[PDB]
């Protein structure tokens, strides 16, 4: 819905509080480098003109996009040249390439400090000036995580002011605040992976990806739905994500507060669910449906041979509709299925239209597709049997062995990649054991497969950024919906060569042993990732003798009453040993 003066008309449906939040937004994540002061004066200037422009409409200006008001204050600060080389030029031009120009400039990787929380400090903060606690927090995830869910955000922020409000008045606040924000910042990391992956779809893939995953996911959510009105939330909820991947961030904020009120007129025909989010303020209800648990199945559903194996009309039916027939078999397998994976629903429903492409060609389409239902089964097999080989190493050798085992797997499949990469990803990938391995059946597909599409996303987002391996690049392009099934079934890149052991290639010092454990940890994976990158072919028992030995060599230096000096002499020592070793 558009009017003639969008601004007013943004205002007047979101109220002053949370229009400033998602201009404040739109700056951190359009300039992530820029000031807080800076993006704050920005935003009450717009706030003003935003005013004017409720009061009247004829006013000049008023009629103008979002964009161009936007833009153009952005475009006010007088060098940010020498911090955007690159985007500088984006002031040089106007919409829609001034907008775009923008939307290709933000940085998935910001060289920034991963703050620490620090009680006293925040709490201090939080009693000077608590609008502006809200807003900066709204600032530092924006600009670290430039693809965040800006309505989404707004919530995560009333949340993050709601644990200082409750913890700065205790006695001891670090143990009242820290458990609170170590564990809703798990929360804001996993929506700012979905949101990353939305985008990406949309971007790389059309809006017709997303499409289909909503289907499949909402059709779990409400499957007493009918049809027409999960089709009709798709539809509305697609447009919300592309405005808010955009940037359109008023809009996706107007939509998706829209779309929340209309699922809530409906609760009693989508799901009985919504009864816990529907009386809540707008931005607490749009979080608790987003959030909502899959519903029972319905009873007495109909076999789904009936409308599409049986039915004479289906070639009929994929010709003439094919977006609505494939529609309609995601709503009906997924509704009757909310223990398989939205992954796997949509591989079915690929394998499903590769059987008509073939089928419908035939003298006899029929008894060519008869059986479809029944070979569908292996991708449900497939995946069940590559959760229990994994959560089985996973139980054996805990999650850092887990992650080891990894790191070897992913340097193997693509050692053209950085090794800080290579590791961040494995690292990540690991914890999928602890998240998943011990759910039940109900969940440990979607579990795994949705945690999955969340990490070989990000690595797709690094690789895109600078390109290395063919490979990566394959699994990366070729279809998102097999993108997991294709990482798993990479190879060792034998197209990559070595560079040879130098003598001395990587060494440890005695910096290594202040470090937190964790940190340690990092310093002996990327030692993996490295000995890899010079041994390609080395086995996974030559790999363990050598991570034993420079887990054994820090140990005992980091012992040595003179660290460095052990460092020095043992050094040429565990050179030799491994060298012996890898031969
Ligand atoms: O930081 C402030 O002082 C501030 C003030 C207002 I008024 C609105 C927002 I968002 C802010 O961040
Ligand atoms: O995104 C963060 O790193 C983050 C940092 C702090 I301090 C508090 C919360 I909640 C967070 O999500
Ligand atoms: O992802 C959302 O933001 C979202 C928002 C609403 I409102 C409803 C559903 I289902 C969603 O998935
Ligand atoms: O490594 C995999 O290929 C993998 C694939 C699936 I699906 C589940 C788990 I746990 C995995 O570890
Ligand atoms: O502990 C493991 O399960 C593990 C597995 C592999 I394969 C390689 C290394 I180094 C490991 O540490
Ligand atoms: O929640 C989503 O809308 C979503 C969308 C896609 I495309 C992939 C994953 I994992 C998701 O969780």
């Amino acid at each position: 819905d558009t009017h003639k003066s969008e601004i007013a008309h943004r205002f007047n449906d979101l109220g002053e509080e949370n229009f400033q939040g998602l201009v404040l937004i739109a700056f951190s994540q359009y300039l992530q480098q820029c000031p807080f002061d800076e993006h704050v004066k920005l935003v009450k200037e717009l706030t003003e003109f935003a005013k004017t422009c409720v009061a009247d409409e004829s006013h000049a200006g008023c009629d103008k996009s979002l964009h161009t008001l936007f833009g153009d204050e952005l475009c006010k600060v007088a060098t940010l040249r020498e911090t955007y080389g690159d985007m500088a030029d984006c002031c040089e031009k106007q919409e829609p390439e001034r907008n775009e120009c923008f939307l290709k400039h933000k940085d998935d990787s910001p060289d920034l400090p991963k703050l620490k929380p620090e009680p006293d400090t925040l709490c201090a903060e939080f009693k000077a000036d608590e609008k502006k606690f809200w807003g900066k927090y709204l600032y530092e995830v924006a600009r670290r995580h430039p693809y965040f869910y800006a309505p989404e955000l707004l919530y995560y922020a009333n949340k993050y002011n709601g644990v200082f409000q409750e913890c700065c008045q205790a006695e001891d606040k670090g143990a009242c605040l820290l458990p609170k924000i170590e564990t809703m910042r798990e929360k804001v990391l996993a929506s700012s992976a979905r949101q990353r992956l939305r985008c990406a779809s949309i971007q790389k893939f059309g809006e017709r990806a997303l499409k289909a995953w909503s289907v499949a996911r909402l059709s779990q959510k409400f499957p007493k739905a009918d049809f027409t009105d999960v089709t009709k939330i798709v539809t509305d909820l697609t447009k919300v994500h592309k405005e808010c991947c955009h940037g359109d961030l008023l809009e996706c904020a107007d939509d998706r507060a829209d779309l929340a009120k209309y699922i809530c007129d409906h609760q009693d025909t989508l799901s009985s669910k919504l009864k816990e989010c529907c009386d809540k303020p707008v931005l607490e209800k749009s979080h608790c449906i987003a959030e909502i648990d899959k519903d029972a199945v319905p009873e007495n559903l109909p076999p789904l041979t009936a409308d599409f194996a049986e039915d004479k009309e289906v070639c009929k039916n994929y010709q003439e509709a094919k977006d609505v027939f494939l529609g309609s078999f995601l709503y009906e397998y997924s509704r009757r299925h909310p223990e398989y994976a939205v992954s796997v629903l949509l591989r079915l429903a690929k394998e499903y239209e590769a059987t008509l492409e073939d089928c419908c060609a035939k003298e006899d389409p029929h008894a060519c597709y008869a059986t479809v239902f029944d070979k569908l089964k292996h991708l449900v097999d497939e995946p069940q049997n590559l959760i229990k080989k994994n959560c089985e190493l996973f139980e054996k050798h805990g999650e850092y062995g887990f992650q080891n085992a990894l790191i070897v797997r992913y340097t193997r499949k693509a050692p053209q990649v950085s090794t800080p990469t290579l590791v961040e990803i494995s690292r990540s990938l690991g914890k999928v054991g602890t998240k998943c391995c011990a759910k039940p059946e109900s969940e440990r597909m979607p579990c795994t497969e949705d945690y999955l599409s969340l990490i070989l996303n990000r690595l797709c987002v690094l690789h895109e950024k600078t390109p290395v391996s063919e490979k990566v690049t394959k699994c990366c392009t070729e279809s998102l919906v097999n993108r997991r099934p294709c990482f798993s079934d990479l190879t060792l890149d034998e197209t990559y060569v070595p560079k040879p052991f130098d003598g001395e290639s990587f060494t440890f010092h005695a910096d290594i042993c202040t470090l937190p454990d964790t940190e340690k940890q990092i310093k002996k994976q990327t030692a993996l990732v490295e000995l890899l990158k010079h041994k390609p072919k080395a086995t996974d028992e030559q790999l363990k003798t050598v991570m034993e030995n420079f887990v054994a060599f820090v140990d005992k230096c980091c012992a040595a009453d003179d660290k460095e000096g052990c460092f020095l002499l043992e050094g040429p020592k565990l050179v030799a040993s491994t060298q012996a070793a890898l031969a």
